[PDB]
């Protein structure tokens, strides 16, 4: 069934948030115990929001292993990532570790450090070049080195040193800044924009480590992330729009993390994008000019 059909026989009928709720229903539940060790409370932003234990990253330090991501694998798609929360104040110097340790080239970041008057995640990276940020517990070093500022997402150009062995490497960092407050983008034309400058990048690609991905609870954003570019990096190495079912794709990427797609309209939402998503796939690359002009991203 082409999806654009479902599509259209759930909105007439209305059942987007059964269809969420049978999701829910039949989605993983795996154990989170490392999650949830008193030593580690203080490493979540969401009590309700923890990493499986098969899928979490690991830190590379004795200490403690312990950070809130995980490793979405999407072995069909060859492409991983890393979804993760906002990092909090006590551990950015963790989340820049993990990067370095997992050779990520990009970070995407959907979300602003304040919403709806509270504060979402922490300022994590420098705002002024000539500010640098050292991690002393990470033994890291971040320098803001250029920022291109459109009008709804940011793309800034970091260099990240290991102070240890004065190795640096060069980070993006792909920051939406317009997804609204409330409900979801009326139109995908941004969202899809965006994420294709992810792919013009570099960062999704295999020759780098994951992407890191992150809103402040890494599930809701940034599921509707992952899941349309894997829906349509399927559709890519198929060239068969109709096999691809979203639904089963985002219960398989709920096997490596809880939660991904909060609500019937981040569902709704990523079955658009991936079917406007589609006309460039199947080879109108016209379409991608259209979505940079639709987005009014200049200025």
């Amino acid at each position: 069934m082409e999806m654009e059909k479902e599509f259209e026989q759930i909105d007439k009928s209305g059942s987007w948030a059964a269809i969420y709720q049978d999701i829910r229903h039949e989605a993983s539940d795996f154990p989170s115990r490392v999650a949830k060790l008193p030593k580690n409370k203080n490493r979540n932003r969401y009590r309700d929001v923890s990493p499986f234990d098969h899928s979490r990253i690991k830190l590379h330090q004795e200490d403690n292993d312990y950070i809130n991501a995980s490793l979405i694998k999407m072995e069909e798609a060859q492409r991983s990532y890393i979804l993760t929360q906002g990092p909090l104040p006590n551990t950015v110097g963790h989340f820049w570790e993990m990067v370095w340790e997992q050779k990520s080239r990009g970070v995407v970041m959907l979300n602003r450090v304040m919403e709806k008057g509270s504060l979402k995640c922490a300022q994590y990276w420098p705002q002024k070049e000539e500010k640098e940020m050292i991690f002393e517990d990470t033994n890291l070093k971040l320098t803001l080195i250029s920022e291109d500022i459109k009008s709804y997402y940011t793309v800034r150009q970091l260099e990240l040193e290991n102070l240890t062995t004065q190795e640096t490497r060069e980070i993006l960092h792909f920051h939406y800044t317009t997804w609204p407050d409330f409900g979801v983008p009326e139109s995908p034309a941004s969202f899809l924009n965006f994420l294709f400058k992810v792919r013009e990048s570099g960062s999704l690609s295999p020759e780098h480590g994951p992407v890191v991905v992150h809103c402040s609870a890494g599930i809701g954003r940034s599921g509707t992330f992952c899941l349309a570019d894997t829906c349509l990096l399927l559709m890519d190495k198929r060239k068969d729009p109709s096999s691809v079912d979203i639904k089963k794709v985002l219960l398989e990427m709920r096997k490596f993390r809880m939660g991904l797609i909060q609500t019937a309209d981040q569902l709704r939402f990523s079955y658009l994008a991936v079917i406007e998503g589609a006309k460039f796939i199947m080879g109108d690359s016209s379409v991608q000019d259209q979505w940079k002009e639709l987005s009014h991203e200049d200025l």
